[PDB]
This record gives C-alpha cells, structure tokens and sequence, in this order.
C-alpha cells in the first residue's frame, strides 16, 4: 500500500461511477420518454442512480476452523453482493489479508459493471477471506473455503440462481472445486444445476475449457482490439501490431501468466515479471514456458537464469504495455508520473488509482480500463455457468451434423457444377480449406470459448470506442466503460417498477 | 354484448369441441391398437374426452387493496386451468368487467387447444381480474396485479413449472414486469428459473424480442398462408396474394394495432379501426404509423384527422378482411348476415359465435378460427418461457462460429474452384449475397422468434388445410384445427394410463 | 453521544465478557475433564471463548423506499446474528440514526448473553433500520420494514427456526405486526410456525399477554430480588423494601413507562423522567398514569402540569434508583462520578460504559447489569414464541379440570373430615380462598406470562447472587452475570465437537 494515495477503494470505484454517472445523465434523461417530462426525469435518474451504486448486501462471517495443530482460529470472511438487476451475482473468492469488507464492496461493485461491459447478465458479488493462504496448510485450506461455503450457503450468498462465484487473487480450481462438493453434497442436495453455483471449476468437476486462462487471453483481446486502432496508436505514438512491442506484467499468477503467453506468443515481448518478493528483468526478451517452470520448480520468479534481477519498482520499467496483474490501487498520485510506458492494460480489479489516471490522460498514456480488460475471466465463467445449466459438453449433440450437412453443402456446389460443365469439362472437386477440416463438424468447446470470448471482447470494446468517440473521451477509455456499465444497469430499473413497493 | 346471440362462453367452445370430437372419434377409435377391441375403444375414446372438455381447476379471489383514497375495496379474480397434460399451464390474464368465471374457464380452454394447434407443450389457462382498469390509478393497478400474483402464487397458480401467465386485454408488459418481481422477490426467490413464471414481460425483465407485436404478426402469417391457397381463394372468388387486398379491424390493442401494421405493410390496406367509443373510416387507406401516433397523443381514434368517423358497425364495413382484434362473442346470429366481407381473422379470441359460423359457412365466408390465428401470442410467450430456461440471449455462444464457419465454407468451395482452374482461369470469389450478410452469423433473437413464429404458423396451418381437405370441411377450418387439437391433447391422455389410479 | 468516554460499542461489551472470560476461565478448565489434561484444556477453553465473542454472521442492506412523495430512498439496515449456539436466534429491531454495524453488533451479543442469563434457548442477535422514525409517515415505515423483512428473510436472517426479532427503540406492536403478516403471506406461506418469526407481536396477531409491559415487569422483579437482600442493601446504606424509596427513569418508551408503572405501584416514588427532549421533576412523586395521559395527549413529557421542566441531567436527579431505559453508553467516565444515586437498574441495552462502572463500583452504586434486568423483554418473547409453537391460547385445555379437580381435591379434605367426625362435630365446609379462587381453574395465559417471568427472574438473579458470592465479585453484578452466560454458552460448545468439521 502507498500512503500519499490510498484512496478507499469502495468510494475510488464511486469515484469512477460518479465520472459516468453525470456523462450520460443528460442522455438518460433524453430518451426516458415519461409523461413527467421534468427535471422530474433528472432526479428519478439521480435516484436510481443512488440505488445502484451502493452494494444491496454485505455479509460479514467470523467463523471457527480447527488448525492442524488441533487448535482453535477464527476466520474472517466477507461477501458483498453489488447489486441484483441481474440473478444470479457473480464474482469471485479473494484470499488476502488485505481483504477488507471495503475491498470486498469495490470489488463487488466492479463485477457489476464489468458484467454490464461484457454483456453477461450477471449482479456484481465478491468475497475475501482474510487469511494469508500460504501461512494453511491444504487441509487447512480445504476446511476453511468448505466451512465458508457453507455459512455463505445458509445466508443465501452462494447459489446457481443467487451467487456464484469464481476464483480470484489466491484462489484457483482447487477452492472451486471444494465450493462445488459442499454445496452439491450438502444444501444444493436435490438442486440439479448444484454444480453451476460456482465456476472457475476443474474441467471434470463441471468447468469450462480454457477458463483458467480466458481472463489473460481476454486481456490478449482487449490490447489488440485497441493496438490495432491506430486512431488511437496515432495518439500515442505507436505502431499500429503487436509485432514490435515490448510489456511487462506485475503479478505472475493466472492473469498474469496467461496475458505474459498470450501476448509472446501473438506478437509482442516480455521485459520483466513482477511478484511480491520483486520482479526480473531482461530486456532481450523472457519466455513464458521457461520462467513458468522455474516457477513451479522453486516457487519463485527470483532468480531466473535468463533475466537479471529488477532492482526498482516493475511498473517503472521501460516499456510499450504495462500489465498489471496484481492487487489494487498501485499506481498511485506519486509512482503514476514515472511509469515510461504507453500502454496500461489493467489485468487486476482496480490496480490504478483517480489520480494516477489524471497523471496518465495528461502524459497521453492510454489505459485500457479494468471492466473492459479482464472481463474475460467473467465471461468465461458465464460460458461455465451455462454449460453446467445445459448438462452437456458443447457441440456433442450436432457434431457429426454440421459435419455431414458441411459434406453435403460442400457436395451440392460440386454436384451443380459438373452438372453444368458435362464430362468433358472434368470432375470438379470442391473440398474444405485446411482451416476448415478443422471447423467441418462444427463448435466444440474448445471453440466457442475462445470465439465466444472473442467475439465480445471484441463486440465490448466497439462499444467503449464508439462511446469514447460520442462524448469525446479520447484516451479516457475508463470513464467510457462506466459510461456504457451506467446505461446498461440503469436500463433495468427503469423498466422494471423499481422496487416491488 | 349481443341480446339475440350471447351464449355462454364455456358451453359455446365446448360446442366447438364436442364438433371435433365426433369428426375424429372414429378415426380415434380407430388408431388405438388395444386388445379391449369393441365399440368400448369408443367409450374410452368418449370417456376421455369427457375428461379433456372440463377445466381441471378454478381459483376465485376476493382480495383487499387499499385504494388511493386510502379507502378499502375488494377486488374479484379467477384463474381456470383447463387442462395439464401438459405442464406448466400457459394463458394470459385479462382486466375487464365482464371478467367473469365462465369467461375464464372459456378462454383457459381455448389456450389449451391453442397450444395443442400450434404444439407448444402447455395446457390451457387464463385469468381476470374484474376491474375497469381505466378507473384505478397506475399505484393501484400495480398493488392490485402484485397482490393477485401472491394469492396466484400461495394457491399454485402461477409457476415456472404450474403455470406461466401472460398479458391480454388492458394487460401488457407492465403487469407482466410486476408478476414476474412479486414472485421473482418473494415465493419464487430461490427459484433460478423464477422469471420465466410470465411471458409477455419487457425486454430488460427477461422478456423476448418482438412478442408484443408477434400475435399480430401471427395474424399476419395466418390469414398468409390461405391467401396464397388459391385452391381456398376459388371458394371465396378472391384473388391470391395481399398486393390488392382491403381489411378492417375492431380494436387496436396489442393485437389490433400490430394486425394493423404487419398487413399494412405486406401488401393490403386498413379501411377501418374499431375501439370501444367508435370506429373510423377510409376507403384510400389509413396508416398505422399515423394512427397510432394520434392514439399516443390523444387516447383514441376517434377524429382521426386523415379518416372520418364511420358511422355504423365497424364488423359490417366493406372490405376483404375482417380482424375482430376485440372481446369475443361479437359477430352473432343477427350481425353475422351483413358483413359484407370475405375473410374473418378472429385475432381476439372467439369474437365469433356458433351461429355466426353457421351464417358465414353458407355464405361462403372464410372464418381462420381463434385456434389457429392468435396462437402466436402463445407462441413467442413459449419462446420467452424456453429463453428464461436457457438463460442465455439466443445466439450468443455461436454468432462468431456459424460466422467463421460460414466464411471458411465459403473459402472451401472457393479454393476448391481456383484448385481447379488454375491461375490460368482466374481468382473465383465466393462472396454472401446481401441476404445472405445478414445471417452470416447465424441466429439472432429478433430472428429465432420471427422463423421460429412463423415456421409453425406455417406448419400448423398445412396440419388445418390437410385435415379440412381430409375430413371435407371446406372453409369450416374451426371444426379442422379443433379436430387437430382434440387429436394431440387425446394422445398425451390414451398413452398415459389416464390418471393417477 | 459523549466525547471523553464513547468506547467502540461491540468493544465495551467485549469487555465485559473477557471480564467474566478470565474470572471462570480457572473453573472451565477445572471441570473439563478431558484425556488431554494440560494447559491444552486452557487453550482449547481459550479458542472456543475465541468463537463465541465475535458475532457469527452479519447482513447489511441498502435496500430502496418509494416515499410518499413519489421520490426514491435508500434504506441502510442491518442484522447482526451474534451466536448460534441454540437456534433460532432472537433480538430485536432498531429504529435510529445511531444505528450502525458496531452498535448491532454490540446488542446481539448482549442478546446471546442475555438470554444465557435467564436461560432463554436463543442465540443473541439484533437488527437496526438507520432512519430516524420521525421523519417518515406511517406509510412509509410500513413499506420500509416490510421491505426490511423481505431482504432478512431471503438472506436467512429471519425465520421462526432461524432467527425471530422483537421489537426495540422505535418499534413495537405495530412493526411487529407487519413483519409477521409479510413473511406470513410471502416466503413463510406454507410455514405453520410463521407467525412464530417475530415476537412483540400485538395479541390479536399472535402476540402473548403482557409482553409489552414484560420488560418493564422484568425491570421491577430485578430491583426487587436485590433491594430485599439486606445482605447488598448492608453495603448501599440503605433499607430492604421498596416502600421509601425514590427513583429516576431515563427515557419514557416501553422500558420507561413500564418501569415506572410497576414500581410506582409496588413501593417507591418517581422524581424525574427524561427524554431525547429533557426531563420533567417533582420530588413529591409523579403519577405514571398522569404523564402518559399527557405524552398521548401532547406527545411530549415537558410541561407536565404536576412537574418542574428539571434544569440539568435527568442521570444526575437525586434519587435512590436511575433507571436509564434510553439509548446506550449514556454514563461515562465524566458524568459517572456525578450520579449521588445508590442503585443503577440497567433498563436499556449497556447504557453504563466500562469506566462509569469503575467508577460506581469505587463509589459502592449498585448497578444491576443490563444482561438480568432487562431479560424480562426476551423471557416473555421466549413465551410469544413457544404460544406460537402451541398454537394454543395458554390455559385452554384444562382449566375447567385443575378447576373441578381442584374442588373435588377440596371435597376429599372435607368428606374425609366429616367422615372422622360423626354427626357430632357437624359439617366442614372446605372452600378456596379469596386468594384460590382467583387460580381455581389453573394457569391462564396472562397468569404464566407473570409468574413464568417471576420465576427465572429471581431463579437468575440467584444465579447472579450466588456466582458475585462465589467469585467474591461483591456489587460486581455486571461481572457476576457474564460468568454465568459465558459459562452457560460455552457449555454447549464443549459438548458439541465445536464446528463442522
Ligand atoms: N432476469 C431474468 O429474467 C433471468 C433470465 N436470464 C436470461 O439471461 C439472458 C439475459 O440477457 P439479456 O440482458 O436479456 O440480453 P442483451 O444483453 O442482448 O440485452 C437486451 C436487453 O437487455 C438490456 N441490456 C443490454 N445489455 C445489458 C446488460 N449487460 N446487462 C443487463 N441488461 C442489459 C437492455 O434493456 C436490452 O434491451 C436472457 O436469456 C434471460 O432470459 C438469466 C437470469 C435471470
Ligand atoms: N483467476 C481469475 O480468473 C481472475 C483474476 N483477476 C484479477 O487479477 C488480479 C490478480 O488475480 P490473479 O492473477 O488470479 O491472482 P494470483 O493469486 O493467481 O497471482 C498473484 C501472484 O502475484 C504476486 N502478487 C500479489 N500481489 C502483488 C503485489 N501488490 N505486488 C507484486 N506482486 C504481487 C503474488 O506473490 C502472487 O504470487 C486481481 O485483480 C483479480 O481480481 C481478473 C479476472 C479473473
Ligand atoms: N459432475 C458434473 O459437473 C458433470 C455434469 N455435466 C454438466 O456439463 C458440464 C460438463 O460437460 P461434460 O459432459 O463433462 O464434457 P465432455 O463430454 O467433453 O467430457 C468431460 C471431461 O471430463 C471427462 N469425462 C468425459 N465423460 C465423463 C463421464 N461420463 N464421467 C466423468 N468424466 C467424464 C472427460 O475426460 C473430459 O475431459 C458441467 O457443467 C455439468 O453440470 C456433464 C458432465 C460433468
Ligand atoms: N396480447 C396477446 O397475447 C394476444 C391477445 N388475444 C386476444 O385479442 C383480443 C385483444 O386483446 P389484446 O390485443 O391482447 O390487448 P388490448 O386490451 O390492448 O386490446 C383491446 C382493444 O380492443 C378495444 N375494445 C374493447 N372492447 C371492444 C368492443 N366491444 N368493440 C370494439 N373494440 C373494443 C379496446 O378498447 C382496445 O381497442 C383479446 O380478446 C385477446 O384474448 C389473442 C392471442 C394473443
Ligand atoms: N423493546 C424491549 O422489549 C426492550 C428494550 N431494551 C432497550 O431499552 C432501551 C429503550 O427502551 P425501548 O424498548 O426502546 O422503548 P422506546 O424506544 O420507546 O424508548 C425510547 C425513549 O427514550 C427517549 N430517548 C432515546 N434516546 C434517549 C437519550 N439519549 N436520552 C434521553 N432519552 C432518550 C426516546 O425519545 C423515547 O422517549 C433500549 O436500550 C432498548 O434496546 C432492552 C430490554 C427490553
Ligand atoms: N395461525 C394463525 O395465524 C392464527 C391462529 N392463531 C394461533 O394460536 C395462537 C394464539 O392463541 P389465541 O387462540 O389467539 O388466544 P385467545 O383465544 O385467548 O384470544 C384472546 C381473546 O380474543 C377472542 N378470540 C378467541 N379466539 C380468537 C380468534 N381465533 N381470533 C380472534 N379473536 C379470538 C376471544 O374472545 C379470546 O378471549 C398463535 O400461536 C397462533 O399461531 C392466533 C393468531 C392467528
Ligand atoms: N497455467 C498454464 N496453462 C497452460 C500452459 N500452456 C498451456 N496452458 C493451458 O492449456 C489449456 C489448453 O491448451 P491447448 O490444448 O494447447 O489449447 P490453447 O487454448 O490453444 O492453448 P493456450 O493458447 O496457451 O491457452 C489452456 O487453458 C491454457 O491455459 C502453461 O504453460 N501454463
Ligand atoms: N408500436 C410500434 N412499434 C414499432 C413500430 N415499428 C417498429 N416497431 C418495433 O420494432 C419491433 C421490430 O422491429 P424491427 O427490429 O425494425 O424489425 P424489421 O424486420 O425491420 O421490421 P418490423 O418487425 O416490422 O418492425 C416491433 O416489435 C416493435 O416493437 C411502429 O410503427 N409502431
Ligand atoms: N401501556 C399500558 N399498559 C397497561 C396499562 N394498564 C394495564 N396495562 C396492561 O394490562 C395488564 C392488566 O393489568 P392489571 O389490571 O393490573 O392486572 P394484572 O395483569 O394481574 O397486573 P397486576 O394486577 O399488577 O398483577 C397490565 O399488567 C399491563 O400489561 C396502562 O395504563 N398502560
Ligand atoms: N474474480 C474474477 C472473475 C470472477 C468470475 O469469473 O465470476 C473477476 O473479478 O473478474
Ligand atoms: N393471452 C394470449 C397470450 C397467451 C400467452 O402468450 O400465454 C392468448 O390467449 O393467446
Ligand atoms: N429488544 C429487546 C427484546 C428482544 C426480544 O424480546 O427478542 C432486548 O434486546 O432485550
């Protein structure tokens, strides 16, 4: 944590609301069609305004766990849920010692709007646990995230049509899939969409493929849909391709492993990775496969044999894109000035403060906002979610159907043709592309995630360009997220009687 | 409400019924393959039927609202379910004073044949609250609709698996976005599937693209389908197709105003609106788009600046095509004789009494019966139920494959040419048509429900015209989808063991 | 609000208990008697002294209100469920803008100690709405807590197994009223026990006699069972009975004017009563029945005819017994020295901080902790709710038996007389007393609310008595009680294997 700027991150996040909320205010007023045509219409919209922000639930759990060592400790755990225009919430399970009820109500509040981004219809939730997780040992680990899934179950904060949520900072498969068994064998016993209150989950427990990394390739498809935008390339002074391009990511855990593959792979070089013992540095480049299994043999970047050691903070590093993928609020009113880099690609919920964003609009330093950025890792999830409503793998019922049927659309173009051009005129093969044996039978699982997450990265970010466009927001892609999240959100309540009052 | 021709409802749809019930009874008897071979297939068959013709339940209410006024009154409202060979029971609710329980057991009946012509899976229901809603304020017809959605709820007769209402006369998306929030935030608040307990709800609640209009595009299609039959405009001695075609409607509700439109468009030309204070006249023509904009304005028709007031019944105006899109039992014995016109689309539901069908046949009226005609309301609400079950914005998982998918089948037969005409023969592009641009991608919602609507309007159409020729009946296409729906509701009832026994 | 002394509210109450932690924590280990004999039987006292303070489960809740005047409010609420022990938790609900996360959490754990005093089944919890009720009509109250109710109920924090509030500052009958008819009607529908979700409930909605009183009766008895020990009234200066003495009522709501009533009545005197306004005067006494004529009639007790408008602290008054029934965290560390009164009976929740009771422990003052004195509330709620579970007016079933079985036991008495003494020692009437014939019939509902109340309130004060005897705690009542609730609570962890686990 700084201290010349550690805003509090519910009122920050606030903050960035109320920037979109006065933008669109006039808009929301104009197309509001009501016979109380007024500033009648202005203050029913500041009103539900003042409803969304602030979360509709907060739940706070001090519960007991018994250690290894046979002893007693309590556990501190909470879960806001943003808002609930949309059933079921989502979002995710953080575990930190920095989880605060304030941190678990920004994060929240993030999941709704980044859901109104990605168009997943989904309520923000959130959660912390307040543990260091490397201070359990598994065992530990496992009664601890079971029991919190369990009195987060009985109060009504976990459920496939109420909240589900994922992992997050400290979390993986492995707290999913506990999340999933108490809850299927225990309250959600006779639910038969038991399984989909929680996603992020092991492939054979029911999760998707390619969720894990989804929020980095997501964050893969954010740069690019900009990067390649030379409109706005033109206002950094950039080339338009990731071909000659040089980032590097604070935080190395599955949004920054993944956005660090995504991108080496797809263009552009790794500088230097950051970690909570101090980041590594090489400016000829960094394979992700290589340091990734340095990681997992010694538990720590540290050390690398093909990367010196980074003396001085990684978000200063000289580069083109700077991805952090770590906790929040750390680019701060003082460290903002010194980050020489041209790009930030928020991977982490929140990772830049208001004014760090005033310092990067002045210094033309384009970031490329959290709700937009990551909403990969939700929108994956909500892949999941739908997965473990439709009891069956996708593509498994039509395969060998827009297969044959391919086969045969393939064969009539054939057939007329010979019909046409006789015998002399030859037989005329009409065969798929290689790039088209390989879709010939159609949308497997593999496929529609990526395309799925594709497709609305990609639809997503149009719609902040257009918005950033029509207000004239420039550079200013954050307020034009919340812009778009604003309107979304507040699409519902109007249509909708409000509250049943 | 007529003097010489008012029967009672219930008995007059039975009177439809018990029609169909003698046309198939033997064919019935005759498919039933039991070794109790007799003429006691033929009592079973006619037990069975017995069992189908009378609603299964009926819930009266007499519920408190405070009014306004702070004073005290007491609303009357019913709920028949017919049938429940299929769940949940479908069937919209209806706010009028001549809400009766007669009224509803007939309409509830009506929806289970409608459903049965159209084979959407649900029994047949209907509701009314016995109000004027005209004279009750927006905040009370909103506690009056909450509070019948919870003595609904309490008595099992409104669920997502029991039974789905929806809107109808002086009801709409408004009602239908307070029964879902009722029930939605209290009985049905663990339910994942509770929003889909109605249909007919605004797009923002969880509702369908285009069910507002798509019983009057039903109606659309409907009249359609037989237009373009010669083999039935012979009869009439009209000639096939709209492009000349002059048509009137009473009422101008959600059905009246969108049969309205959807002709208006496709070919023919409204002479005449009806309403509940007076009718308008224009030989020339009178644009929807022009009507309904004095109707916004002005709460109705009448005066319409572009078309007198016509001066008489608006069912009697000269023209090809009469659209009773009002309350039922409104062409009658005495007014049947002088309707000067060709073709009766009932949009509402049994606006036509039996011995106006008596009249119409021998003048070679062709009567498209309530059954087949309206049941796109139900249709689109089916859609709008299966929508809150998938839980997914139709098309969303594929748009970027069937997309790719498409464009790389292309590229194949594409290849697939150049592979064969060398470079000698030049480069071939295979490109979509304009069309074709515009379902690259496959489905969409606004699409899914118009094919959707109108392949079964279309297929349950040529299920009516291939039993009218079979069983002879001419223009009494009435008699022929009662025949069609008896025979599918009979099938559920013979392959069941009957009853819980 | 004070500004020398206003500790943290969950904290002050922390206090207490880590107080009476330490003074039993000896004897816990003393009669554990487990195979892991050690400091072990220490630190596994320790641990689940660790879990019991910290309150288990916290909900928080914006929630929105239409107003009357047609605009949008957000309403801040919340539920603190302290322990869990015994099912289903009780507390009550608060009406302030004092209302806050720290002063609920506070009062639910006075609740869980609380009702282990008087050996109540429930686990202590407690619930604020953060509005002043001033300033909203009874409209809006009514659509506030019934909203209120709905958000608890579906979060799990209210339920006739789960957890039953009461009422408290600002509610009574009349909330109490709407929160049992919403969750009767909605989410509680089939719930047979539902109207068993709520307590303080007015009679005709299941309510049990004398509750409102209850507190206040509660109040008396606990005065009572001290000021009749000379053994304690030795080491005030003062004589054993109420007959002389005088007193002083902090607040006029259901604690005050029911503490005033029944003392007023059985003995002593009113001097002062207050209120968030100032404090009326007479050392001649003051007629309960008179004030609250006069705060019906003038909503406010200044002015009082028979009474001076008291210059200066209402807690200052001399006088024998203060009675604070206000808010809480009213004598601290700066008006505490200054009190010359002799017997302080908590009426509201902790309104003595830690450093006033130094203080009037030094000065030998007498106070009665809030834990005893006021459990008359939850004791006679205790009774509301088991009403509930019998669904009997108490007394029904048999009081025309214990009645005739009665004068048939009197019978015996006499024929077995007469039968010893001849014709010649006459005949022998027996017949009840004046004092029998009043309980000729047996137990009536308004009869066990009062002796069922009589009872626990002096078997705990015993219970207080004997443990201040024991530990040698002297005028440390406060001190004394906690013993018992944290020794009565924990003995239901020990004997549990403590969690899930
Ligand atoms: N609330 C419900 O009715 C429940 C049903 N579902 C289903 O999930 C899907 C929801 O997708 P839709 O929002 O209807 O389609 P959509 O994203 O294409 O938007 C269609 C309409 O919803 C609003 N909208 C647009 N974007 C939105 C966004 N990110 N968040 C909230 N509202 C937005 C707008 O009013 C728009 O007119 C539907 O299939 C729904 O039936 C899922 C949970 C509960
Ligand atoms: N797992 C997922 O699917 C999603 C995670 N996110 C967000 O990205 C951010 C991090 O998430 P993950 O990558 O999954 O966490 P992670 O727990 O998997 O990885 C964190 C690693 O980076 C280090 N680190 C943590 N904080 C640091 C700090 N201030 N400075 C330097 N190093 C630090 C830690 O040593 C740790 O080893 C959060 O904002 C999270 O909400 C984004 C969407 C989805
Ligand atoms: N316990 C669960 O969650 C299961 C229920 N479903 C639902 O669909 C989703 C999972 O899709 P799948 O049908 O599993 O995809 P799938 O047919 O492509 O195979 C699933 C994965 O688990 C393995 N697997 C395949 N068949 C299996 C079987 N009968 N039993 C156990 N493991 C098997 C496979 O090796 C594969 O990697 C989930 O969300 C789930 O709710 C279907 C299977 C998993
Ligand atoms: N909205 C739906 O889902 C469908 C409705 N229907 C039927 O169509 C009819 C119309 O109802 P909706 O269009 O749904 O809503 P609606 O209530 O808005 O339509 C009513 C129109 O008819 C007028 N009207 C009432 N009584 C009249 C009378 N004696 N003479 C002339 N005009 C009169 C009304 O003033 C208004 O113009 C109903 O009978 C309904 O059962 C049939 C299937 C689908
Ligand atoms: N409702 C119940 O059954 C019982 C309530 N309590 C506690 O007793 C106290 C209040 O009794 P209530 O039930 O609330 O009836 P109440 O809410 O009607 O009493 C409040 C009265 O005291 C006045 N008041 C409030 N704050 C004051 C302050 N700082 N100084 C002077 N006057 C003030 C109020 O204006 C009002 O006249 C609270 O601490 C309550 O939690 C505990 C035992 C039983
Ligand atoms: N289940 C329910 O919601 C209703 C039935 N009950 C149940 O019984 C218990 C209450 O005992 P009670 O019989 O009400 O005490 P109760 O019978 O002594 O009522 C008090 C007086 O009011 C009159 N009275 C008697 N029964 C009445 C009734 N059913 N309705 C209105 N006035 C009546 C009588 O003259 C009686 O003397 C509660 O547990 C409750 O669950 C009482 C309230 C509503
Ligand atoms: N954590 C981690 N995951 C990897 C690594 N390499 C591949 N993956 C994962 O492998 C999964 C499936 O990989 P593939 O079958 O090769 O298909 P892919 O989706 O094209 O592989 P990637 O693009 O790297 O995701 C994806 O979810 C990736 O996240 C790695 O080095 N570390
Ligand atoms: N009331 C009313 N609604 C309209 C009108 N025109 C379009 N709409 C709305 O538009 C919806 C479908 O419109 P489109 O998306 O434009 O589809 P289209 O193929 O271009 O043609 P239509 O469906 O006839 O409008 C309808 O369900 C109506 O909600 C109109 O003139 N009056
Ligand atoms: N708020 C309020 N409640 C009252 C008042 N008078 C009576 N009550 C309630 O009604 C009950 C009936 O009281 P009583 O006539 O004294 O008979 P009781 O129940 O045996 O009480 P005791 O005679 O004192 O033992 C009381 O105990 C109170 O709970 C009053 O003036 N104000
Ligand atoms: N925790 C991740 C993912 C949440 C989810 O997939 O539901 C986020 O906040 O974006
Ligand atoms: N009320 C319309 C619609 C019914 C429905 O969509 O459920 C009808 O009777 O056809
Ligand atoms: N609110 C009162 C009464 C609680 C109850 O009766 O449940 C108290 O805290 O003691």
């Amino acid at each position: 944590a700084d201290r010349e700027d550690d805003p509090n991150f519910f009122k920050m996040v606030e903050g960035f609301f109320d920037r979109g909320a006065s933008i669109v205010e006039d808009k929301l007023v104009e197309d509001l069609k009501t016979r109380e045509t007024e500033e009648q219409k202005r203050n029913r919209v500041r009103g539900i305004l003042r409803i969304i922000k602030p979360c509709n639930h907060v739940l706070s759990l001090s519960f007991p766990i018994r250690r290894d060592d046979g002893s007693w400790e309590v556990i501190e755990g909470y879960r806001a849920q943003h808002s609930q225009h949309r059933t079921p919430c989502k979002g995710g399970i953080r575990y930190s010692t920095d989880v605060s009820v304030d941190e678990v109500k920004a994060l929240a509040s993030l999941m709704t709007y980044k859901c109104a981004v990605v168009d997943v219809p989904f309520g923000g939730a959130k959660a912390g646990v307040k543990i260091n997780p490397k201070n359990y040992t598994d065992n530990e680990l496992e009664k601890i995230t079971r029991r919190f899934t369990m009195e987060l179950a009985k109060k009504g904060f976990i459920g496939p049509g109420v909240d589900v949520p994922a992992p997050d900072m400290s979390t993986g498969e492995r707290e999913m899939s506990w999340i999933a068994d108490t809850y299927a064998s225990t309250i959600g016993h006779y639910d038969i969409n038991a399984h989909a209150c929680v996603t992020g989950k092991p492939i054979s427990q029911g999760g998707i493929h390619g969720r894990i990394s989804a929020t980095g390739r997501g964050v893969f498809h954010g740069i690019e849909n900009f990067i390649n935008e030379a409109s706005y390339m033109s206002i950094l002074g950039m080339t338009p391709g990731f071909g000659d391009k040089t980032f590097a990511v604070q935080g190395f855990g599955n949004v920054g492993l993944h956005s660090m593959r995504y991108l080496h792979r797809f263009g552009a070089k790794c500088v230097a990775v950051g970690e909570s013992d101090g980041s590594i540095w090489n400016p000829d480049g960094i394979d992700p496969k290589e340091l990734e299994d340095f990681k997992l043999q010694h538990g720590t970047i540290l050390g690398f044999p093909k990367a010196k050691i980074y003396e001085g903070s990684i978000l200063e590093v000289d580069c083109d894109i700077l991805i952090p993928a770590a906790s929040e609020k750390q680019l701060t009113k003082s460290n903002a000035p010194r980050v020489k880099a041209k790009i930030i690609a928020e991977g982490a919920n929140g990772p830049t403060t208001p004014e760090a964003d005033k310092i990067f609009l002045e210094r033309n330093i384009m970031v490329i906002p959290d709700l937009y950025l990551n909403a990969g890792g939700v929108t994956v999830s909500y892949f999941e979610w739908l997965k473990n409503l439709n009891h069956v793998s996708y593509g498994r019922l039509t395969f060998k159907y827009e297969r044959d049927s391919n086969y045969h659309l393939l064969m009539s173009v054939q057939e007329s043709l010979e019909r046409k051009f006789g015998k002399h005129g030859g037989t005329i093969p009409i065969v798929p592309t290689a790039e088209f044996q390989d879709r010939i039978s159609g949308a497997s699982e593999k496929d529609i995630v990526h395309s799925g997450l594709a497709y609305t990265m990609e639809r997503s970010a149009r719609q902040i360009m257009r918005t950033a466009m029509k207000y004239n927001l420039g550079l200013d892609l954050r307020t034009a997220a919340y812009v778009n999240a604003i309107e979304k959100v507040f699409r519902v309540y109007n249509e909708a009687g409000v509250t049943f009052t």
